[PDB]
């Protein structure tokens, strides 16, 4: 059924958000975060990361930073392989303006239109009940080659693209297959929009099946 194909979709499309949320509210809970914000050790806070994230790889962020009450004190330093320099990270923060949930954001890198899935919780000084700041976690969707992977596995179809709104963003698409991804644009191919908190994004998930 082309509904049943799109409920699954969506909802592994949701999973994998989910299932990094409930890592991100964990680890916001960590003495190491908030005995960052007083120590500032990053060599600390980055190995603190790298052992979670070797340990689950697959449902991880492409990059994380840390704000205190004035802006950035810390990045994993892997916005930069997105083009996005301090002054866009910057500008993420300021974006992303409420805790709890993911915002899509589309925003303009060195190297153009970058599209992410960003979200913020805060940093609890569990000594006073005050917010020190708050962690962010960025999901970069673009040439996401192990999100279209997981997607199309995970939902039993034979090819998957993600475009926002006409543009083709990111594709499962081995390069052998009898079509490519402008042939999928322009086989049953069914568009599933992506809704972010209810809101209806420009972005849509597209699924072939031969
Ligand atoms: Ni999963
Ligand atoms: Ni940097
Ligand atoms: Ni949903
Ligand atoms: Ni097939």
């Amino acid at each position: 059924s082309k509904q049943q194909t799109s409920a699954l979709i969506h909802n592994i499309f949701d999973s994998h958000f989910a299932a990094i949320q409930i890592h991100h509210d964990s680890n916001s809970k960590s003495e190491v975060i908030r005995d960052f914000y007083t120590d500032r050790d990053t060599d600390v806070l980055n190995f603190f990361f790298l052992s979670i994230d070797q340990s689950d790889p697959s449902h991880t962020p492409e990059f994380r930073f840390l704000t205190d009450h004035k802006g950035i004190i810390w990045d994993d330093g892997n916005a930069h392989f997105y083009g996005v320099n301090d002054l866009i990270l910057d500008s993420l923060a300021n974006r992303v303006s409420f805790s709890n949930n993911w915002y899509y954001i589309n925003v303009m890198t060195s190297i153009g239109s970058r599209h992410m899935l960003v979200r913020r919780v805060p940093i609890l000084d569990p000594s006073t009940g005050e917010v020190l700041g708050f962690s962010f976690n960025a999901v970069v969707l673009d040439n996401n080659f192990a999100l279209m992977e997981k997607l199309k596995s995970e939902s039993n179809v034979d090819n998957v693209v993600l475009v926002a709104n006409s543009v083709p963003l990111a594709n499962s698409l081995i390069g052998d297959e009898p079509y490519n991804v402008a042939d999928v644009l322009q086989l049953l191919v069914i568009e599933t929009p992506i809704v972010v908190n209810a809101v209806t994004t420009e972005l849509c998930l597209l699924t072939v099946q031969d």
